[PDB]
């Protein structure tokens, strides 16, 4: 028999009606491919049980944490089953906003300038030292839980007291949070695939940001692939994902975001390691800008497994 | 009946002889705090059965890359049973020394200067930028791999002319190797339980530097507990040490590797999130310092996980 590729789709995650998406993608992609894939849902199937339920490799079409952040990972690797994008470490970094930033900053790499909270603090209130951090990032500030995805948990605050508020939000979702200085765009996105850098994206929310709606239920956020940057800008852009790639330790394919400032730098926002493959997912747009079928993309993606 | 505890104990790393001895340590010291503990090497035992083997709580005493790493904390994590140290981002960074040391840099905590270097760049040659970085470290120098313990894979370089082969020694062990400026010493390191700061211990080996036989065959090397710095100076070393370890994410027990240099300040070496608990080893000496038997310490780690 050939092998039996298990997807993972769904889980229990904030990004499971996305990952249900990426799979169904996915699974369709690897048939059409002739790959004998089958679709797995954690939420239903006890995971620890795939090499028992005779699966010889797995794609990872899961977001968030317990798909995404090493802990499934770490499973698979002790099981014995090769599995498609990074490894336990770069995915846990990856998904860890907070410890992402501190190590590109580490690394010389361009952040937007930031203040990290835990939620034990903002309950008891914070110190003078804190509020005069925040006070600096000025305003329009952005506020995101540290480990999340889908733009989940997010705001744009524009009065000092609705910062409450959207710590509160974040909070819902991560025990740390980030507030970070408002950038002003415009917003680039670049996937990698095993030692290709894919062709860039520029992503034009109508809206203030790229909120959950404009990445998955409208029409009308725009794209733009290639981002349609000068030559050596374009260059600048590669050469600054690759480094933040390879600082990180990520391998096999994924997606980071990028934004430029007012004083037209490119600043780094997050790395993905299980990027999304819905119909309004932007790692399918750059493979086809690629001249790839969604379908030889995943094919892609699971060859470079282990 | 009472709960069933795993020692995991030996595996398969460099450090494998040093587990063993470990979790002897840690199986008598459970036994005699009342815990029904008994010791399994995953070298001979398939990890992914403990649970099938009715086991209800996990206490880890392997030490290396595959137990200390996330790796098998991802497994434990799918599988349901509690584990003792940290969680998967948290070992998997205080494992990799490299992403340890931009992480501590990106928060603007003190660490030697270092230069990174991969296996393949070795093999090729090294470019004339990297040449150039580790001509500015001067020497002497300490290589290392990235993601070692115990010393392993470890030199001094005094002349140039030798550091090709301790770069060749050092990839023995990982594709990633640190050369870090020689720091004058002394040498400490601090435990932490819990939320407890253990006493301090300052290390003076005999020779050149705490390497293998130093550490666990050697009836020369000299311990400090405290480690006999003045009130300040051992309270400016709690507090670097609790704030690499918040950094880092860390949670239950460990220990830090903290350095003076030539300076008079402190710089951090390295974090450790399954310590070593053999005869020789330092977490038990600074519980002992802390008024508690061996068989308290390790009763109190396994009574602190999930
Ligand atoms: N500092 C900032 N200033 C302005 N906009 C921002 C900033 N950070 C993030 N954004 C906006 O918020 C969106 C989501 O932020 P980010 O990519 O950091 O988190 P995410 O929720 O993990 O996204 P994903 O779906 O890609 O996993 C961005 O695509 C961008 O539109
Ligand atoms: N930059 C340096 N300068 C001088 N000595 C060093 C330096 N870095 C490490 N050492 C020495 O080498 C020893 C081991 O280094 P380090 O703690 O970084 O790695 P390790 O192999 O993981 O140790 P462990 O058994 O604690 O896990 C230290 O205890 C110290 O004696
Ligand atoms: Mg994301
Ligand atoms: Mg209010
Ligand atoms: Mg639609
Ligand atoms: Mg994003
Ligand atoms: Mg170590
Ligand atoms: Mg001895
Ligand atoms: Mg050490």
């Amino acid at each position: 028999m050939t092998d039996k590729i298990a997807v993972l789709l769904g889980g229990t995650s904030a990004e499971r009606e996305v990952s249900l998406n990426s799979g169904a993608a996915v699974l369709a992609g690897l048939r059409e491919g002739g790959i004998d894939a089958y679709p797995v849902d954690p939420k239903e199937v006890d995971v620890t049980q795939l090499k028992s339920m005779g699966f010889q490799k797995v794609f990872i079409a899961l977001h968030g944490r317990g798909g995404e952040d090493g802990t499934l990972q770490g499973m698979l690797e002790l099981m014995g089953l090769p599995y498609t994008g990074s490894g336990v470490m770069a995915s846990a970094l990856s998904m860890d906003k907070l410890r992402s930033k501190l190590l590109w900053q580490g690394a010389g790499l361009p952040v937007a300038p930031w203040v990290a909270l835990t939620r034990a603090e903002f309950e008891k209130g914070l110190s003078d030292k804190q509020l005069a951090e925040i006070s600096a990032l000025g305003l329009p500030v952005i506020v995101k839980p540290s480990r999340e995805g889908s733009s989940v948990g997010m705001s744009k605050v524009v009065a000092e007291n609705a910062l409450q508020d959207a710590l509160r939000l974040a909070f819902q979702h991560d025990e740390e949070v980030l507030i970070e200085k408002w950038l002003s765009g415009p917003e680039f996105t670049v996937a990698i695939l095993g030692e290709e850098i894919l062709p860039s994206i520029r992503i034009q929310p109508s809206g203030t940001f790229y909120d959950y709606e404009a990445k998955y239920l409208s029409d009308e956020t725009q794209y733009f692939c290639p981002a349609g940057l000068e030559a050596s800008q374009e260059a600048n852009l590669q050469a600054l994902v690759l480094k933040a790639w390879t600082t990180l330790g990520c391998k096999g394919w994924g997606r980071i975001d990028v934004m430029l400032d007012s004083d037209g730098q490119f600043y780094l926002l997050e790395a993905n390691t299980s990027p999304g493959m819905t119909s309004h997912s932007l790692v399918p747009m750059a493979a086809r800008q690629a001249g790839m079928s969604f379908s030889q993309l995943v094919v892609r993606i699971l060859e470079l497994a282990d």
